[PDB]
């Protein structure tokens, strides 16, 4: 079930993970460029959607306020999940927010591409990335508005 | 997780529903064209692959093998499931299989644009449709191939 809740374009956020309450931040300097954080509010933690239509129908790119640029979340070469400049180019840019199963509050953020979602934990390195596997609550997300 | 067996394109199949053994059928007259069907194979039940690629990675467009009709599976007007001509030309002709996480020898026909599965049960009408919400076993199925 896609997510219920999902920003309209335009609409500033931070993807904060449920259970770590890291967030995500997407740079151009200093790699790794995307990774989690845990700290105080700064500007390459904010994103806003771009919406998939057409064949892109439910699916969103996820553009940083400051930088412009776009995720992905891929597994052919590292990074893993990093930024990219051009609005969603490419198809590994397209993410789905799929609502959890139990938790009508919290989604996956899923490569329809990669087939991945992503992950934030505090133990296991890498400790941010990307998974093809079971359903974990380290998998679990939140849309911050700010 | 995308379900790991799936046929190639070419290869000819049956989609049977785990629990109720029932299989899809895809024909051009006597209505509801698309349904579920216990008896006798007939090859409006024989289906082949369409992999989609570019955007449509990692979706696949389901033909009929007798009729060359594709199912598309939408929730905007009836019937909600049914067949049409082209080789997925429209956007819910797209479907994911996806693996499911208890039975890995399972997976549910999942259609991103309307953001639904199919099912097939044999309690309350509609018995065969598509849905979108909690995952249960009627929405299980297998490819049988022939």
């Amino acid at each position: 079930v896609n997510f219920p809740n999902i920003p309209a374009e335009g609409v500033q956020f931070r993807l904060r993970a449920r259970d770590t309450g890291y967030v995500i931040y997407s740079r151009t300097e200093n790699p790794p460029l995307v990774w989690q954080y845990n700290g105080p509010p700064y500007d390459d933690q904010l994103f806003t959607l771009i919406y998939g239509t057409g064949p892109r129908k439910n699916l969103y790119a996820i553009k940083s306020v400051p930088n412009g640029r776009v995720l992905f979340s891929r597994t052919s070469a590292s990074p893993y999940v990093g930024n990219i400049a051009g609005d969603g180019t490419y198809n590994d840019n397209w993410f789905q927010f799929i609502q959890d199963d139990n938790d009508p509050n919290s989604f996956r953020i899923y490569n329809l591409a990669s087939d991945t979602v992503l992950y934030s934990r505090t133990t296991a390195d890498p400790k941010f990335g990307n998974f093809t596997g079971a359903k974990y609550d380290d998998q679990l997300w939140h849309f911050e508005l700010v």
